[PDB]
């Protein structure tokens, strides 16, 4: 599913992550959008031969299981490919595990370099939420 701006920003704020460890929405979709451009179904392979899933691009080194990522770990108890369904709640589920380990939001690359510092809340200007 590609979700609009806005519907992302709705779903995200229903599933908890408004606020979630500090985190306001604008993070969040943010985020989504520089790492999978809002497309639940978004694959991207990394240099260490672990791939990203999903609307967060939820990597398989360390998060999920997808059977071909040597010496990782499945920290959310999904495979990889749950992360791509419609319904963004095991996407939800395992960020919010993600962002409380230690470094928050720091653990998406597109993150630290594309929302950080930046006016966040202009992702979710315009949105009824
Ligand atoms: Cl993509
Ligand atoms: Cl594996
Ligand atoms: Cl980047
Ligand atoms: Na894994």
């Amino acid at each position: 599913k590609v979700f609009g701006r806005c519907e992302l920003a709705a779903a995200m704020k229903r599933h908890g992550l408004d606020n979630y460890r500090g985190y306001s929405l604008g993070n969040w979709v943010c985020a989504a959008k520089f790492e999978s451009n809002f497309n639940t179904q978004a694959t991207n392979r990394n240099t260490d031969g672990s791939t990203d899933y999903g609307i967060l691009q939820i990597n398989s080194r360390w998060w999920c299981n997808d059977g071909r990522t040597p010496g990782s770990r499945n920290l959310c108890n999904i495979p990889c490919s749950a992360l791509l369904s419609s319904d963004i709640t095991a996407s939800v589920n395992c960020a919010k595990k993600i962002v409380s380990d230690g470094n928050g939001m720091n653990a998406w690359v597109a993150w630290r370099n594309r929302c950080k510092g930046t006016d966040v809340q202009a992702w979710i200007r315009g949105c009824r939420l």
